[PDB]
RNA sequence: GUUUUCGGAACUGAGGCCAUGAUUAAGAGGGACGGCCGGGGGCAUUCGUAUUGCGCCGCUAGAGGUGAAAUUCUUGGACCGG
């Protein structure tokens, strides 16, 4: 803060709200994130784009590292 | 001449009497009916998400699959979310 213009005009006290359609299922991880509607997607990071391994894509290891990225 | 009811055999109608004549109702069966009960059967009827595909929309570089990988789908936006 400021940005500025990306992102709402927010106070101090109150927040704005995302939902994160994490999908881990096997073989794979999505950490994707949305606006609160659903559509309108922020950052979509899976476990594959970072791990080049090709079977440790639904390990914990690139779990948490697409997390964060998102 | 025979009369032969005569001997017996023939059919038919009105009677009495017979305690007048039907064992039982199977921890056999069949039926009947009463209240139910049951993912029993048939015909229609409605609903559910899911899967597949489609049309948009945002989004981005991998997605899928495997013990590992590959065939495969991917800037014609694949996979993801509405
Ligand atoms: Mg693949």
């Amino acid at each position: 803060e400021q940005v500025i213009s990306l992102g709402p005009q927010v106070a101090e006290g109150e927040n704005v709200f995302g939902v994160c359609h994490i999908f881990a299922s096997f073989n794979d991880t999505f950490v994707h994130v949305t606006d609160l509607s659903g559509k309108e997607t922020i950052c979509r990071v899976t476990g594959g784009m970072k791990v080049k391994a090709d079977r440790d894509e639904s390990s914990p290891y690139a779990a948490m590292l697409a997390a964060q990225d998102v």
